[PDB]
């Protein structure tokens, strides 16, 4: 669910998701990305597009963590969901490096909208 991936952004990138992650650049919370962070949201939202067993937005999955990875129980039924928030937090983390706060308040119309995005 939405209130898990939440959960595994803040621990991923140790940074408050709603504020720093859900308006971000041109495909996070919705166009070509702007930067890194925003491809993660562009691979995770073609990742959504996939999903056809569960809600992405409302059901709730098993994971845990181990050795700072995030592990999906593979025999839960929304497994698939699992493991596209488990790919977007990570992705996340690992462009810290880059991230801008300046691209929570990206303008929509500066957003070059392309045809097939997946
Ligand atoms: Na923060
Ligand atoms: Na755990």
């Amino acid at each position: 669910s939405l209130l898990q991936l939440r959960k595994m952004i803040k621990k991923m990138t140790n940074k408050e998701p709603i504020l720093s992650y859900s308006k971000y650049g041109c495909n996070c919370g919705m166009g070509k990305p702007v930067d890194a962070t925003d491809t993660c949201c562009s691979i995770h939202n073609c990742c959504y597009g996939k999903v056809t067993s569960c809600s992405t937005k409302w059901d709730s999955y098993s994971y845990s963590w181990e050795n700072g990875d995030i592990v999906c129980d593979e025999k839960h039924p929304c497994k698939d969901v699992c493991e596209c928030d488990k790919a977007v937090a990570t992705c996340f983390r690992d462009n810290l490096d880059t991230y801008k706060k300046r691209n929570i308040f990206h303008p929509t119309s500066s957003c070059v909208k392309v045809s097939t995005p997946c």
